[PDB]
């Protein structure tokens, strides 16, 4: 299962956060395919708490009401809809699974859902799944205020509530039977795999018995035998008594340390700097790189909520983000995945964001659809990272230097590294403050390359600076410390 299930050749997936199916599938087809993303990670697509103060906030999706498939971001038909349109181009469809809990248990019962069902919090009632009293596990909670008080004990942090979070008890048939019923539905539907949502909260053997009620992959578009990828969200920032290592019997997981460490590297915190990262990868102790899903930041901690503290980097710092993200993705370690937010006002009050829980672009709560600029940004405040010409190009640099071994490293003992990927792809950074101006090995054949960073081969020439390799591999590279990007990457299919 540890495979992505992505057409060959397609190395990321991008989690287009909050986005609406019907354009989900629209970027699939004039996007996502033509430029080589693997799939989309979407967010929980079944009925969520409906909640007004404050306003429609992004976390709401992580209150679950039921398992329909009806969300603001659409109804079962726009999703089915969105699944198959995109499966028909290549790219596939990652589903954000909340299946560790219900909403929260000081929620009011009502019919306040994103589809009408009605809920009541109070008597652990949610006669749309069914569920009642017995499938929770108010009863198995031993803290004296039935949430999670202590991460130190393995045993609470698994029985108890996440702040507030009615708890399900998935150690009961029934329950893992209603959690399988509606993944096998979203399988057979199409989608290739999951996000499991709060691993850390679920035992490793309660996540694996649900794992084995699971269909392989619909055979309309995978091939027999396929089963689904999973990644298990497990924050392991290590000091705690649950390690990442004991998920790894039922898939990858997600590699919390990565953008932390990269994030103080490259913002320079505390000594660090780029040349230490000859050796990045397990030898950081980082979980084995074939069970583990990276990124820069993830919806959670992008705005103060997850793990990497304040060393992590977002859109919001663009320069420092385009640089890690780009480091990330022609380095071999892990399954890459591609963040893609929108804005919202940050107010930073005491140096702490109040306006974090602020959801995605709308209209009295109903979400904007994405508009695409003449030059391909996006608008509706969408950010659209994606399509970001420096992510972009890197997102196709992964693929095509996809199986070449990590060589020719290169450092000034300060921030100035650079590193090629086999005979098919290089890269060099300038993080400090002077300029770089050297010849370096890059291990390519002869040829005039386009940088496709500061810009595009378009056919026949580039749009941006052109490097010069010599018969033995050598180049000279320039990278003022005041370029708008301060790195340089050429690869096998932008060459001249
Ligand atoms: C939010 C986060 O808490 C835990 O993570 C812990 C982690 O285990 C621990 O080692 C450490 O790591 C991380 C690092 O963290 C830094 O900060 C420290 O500085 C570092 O030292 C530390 O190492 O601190 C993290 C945050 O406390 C879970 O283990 C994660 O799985 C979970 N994330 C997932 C799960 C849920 C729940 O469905 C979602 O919550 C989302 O959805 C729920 C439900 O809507 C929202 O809760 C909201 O609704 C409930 C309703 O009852 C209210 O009670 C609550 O106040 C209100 O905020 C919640 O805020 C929202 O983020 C998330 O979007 C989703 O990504
Ligand atoms: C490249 O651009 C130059 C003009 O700057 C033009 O002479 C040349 O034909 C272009 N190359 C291709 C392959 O179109
Ligand atoms: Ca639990
Ligand atoms: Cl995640």
């Amino acid at each position: 299962q540890y495979s992505p299930n992505t057409q060959q050749g397609r190395t990321s997936i991008v989690h287009l956060f909050e986005w609406r199916w019907v354009d989900i599938a629209l970027e699939c087809e004039r996007y996502l395919a033509p430029k080589g993303f693997g799939g989309v990670q979407v967010s929980p697509p079944n009925e969520n708490v409906a909640i007004y103060n404050p306003f429609r906030p992004w976390w709401e999706r992580y209150q679950p009401v039921s398992y329909k498939l009806c969300t603001r971001s659409g109804n079962e038909d726009e999703f089915r809809n969105m699944v198959t349109r995109c499966n028909n181009v290549g790219v596939r469809i990652y589903v954000d699974a909340v299946i560790n809990h219900m909403c929260g248990n000081a929620v009011s019962a009502g019919t306040s859902s994103t589809c009408g069902s009605y809920f009541n919090p109070g008597s652990r009632d949610f006669p749309a799944v069914p569920y009642s009293g017995w499938d929770f596990n108010d009863g198995k909670c031993k803290t004296g205020s039935g949430d999670i008080e202590n991460y130190n004990d393995a045993t609470q942090v698994r029985d108890c509530r996440l702040t507030g979070l009615l708890d399900l008890a998935l150690e009961k048939d029934y329950v893992r039977s209603k959690i399988a019923e509606y993944m096998n539905h979203l399988i057979d539907i199409g989608v290739a795999g999951f996000r499991l949502d709060a691993s850390k909260h679920m035992w490793p053997g309660d996540i694996k018995a649900i794992l084995d009620k699971l269909h392989n992959l619909n055979s309309n578009w995978f091939p027999a035998g396929s089963k689904p990828f999973i990644y298990q969200e497990v924050i392991d920032l290590g000091g705690e008594p649950i390690k990442s290592s004991d998920y790894f019997g039922n898939g990858r997981v997600t590699e919390f340390k990565y953008g932390a460490k990269l994030g103080t590297v490259i913002r320079k915190w505390n000594g660090e700097k780029m040349s230490y990262l000859k050796n990045w990868g397990e030898g950081w102790g980082f979980v084995p790189s074939d069970r583990a899903l990276v990124f820069v930041d993830n919806h959670d901690n992008q705005r103060g909520h997850g793990a990497g503290g304040a060393s992590i980097l977002t859109f919001w710092d663009a320069r420092l983000y385009k640089m890690a993200v780009g480091f990330m993705l022609a380095h071999p370690y892990g399954f890459t995945r591609v963040m893609s937010s929108y804005r919202w006002p940050r107010q930073f009050q005491n140096g702490n964001d109040v306006n974090d829980w602020v959801g995605p672009p709308n209209n009295n709560g109903v979400i904007k659809e994405v508009t695409i600029n003449p030059d391909t940004t996006c608008g509706n405040d969408w950010v659209c990272e994606h399509r970001w010409r420096q992510i972009r190009n890197m997102v196709i640099f992964r693929n095509v230097v996809d199986g070449q071994p990590f060589t020719n490293w290169y450092d000034n003992g300060s921030n100035q590294v650079a590193f090629g990927r086999g005979n098919r792809g290089f890269i060099v950074f300038n993080n400090d403050d002077w300029s770089f101006s050297l010849t370096l090995q890059t291990g390519l054949p002869a040829g005039t390359y386009c940088d496709v960073i500061s810009g595009d081969k378009i056919n026949g020439n580039c749009t941006g600076i052109k490097i010069y390799v010599s018969d033995d591999g050598k180049a000279h590279f320039s990278i003022s410390n005041s370029a708008e990007d301060p790195f340089i990457a050429i690869h096998a299919e932008s060459k001249l």
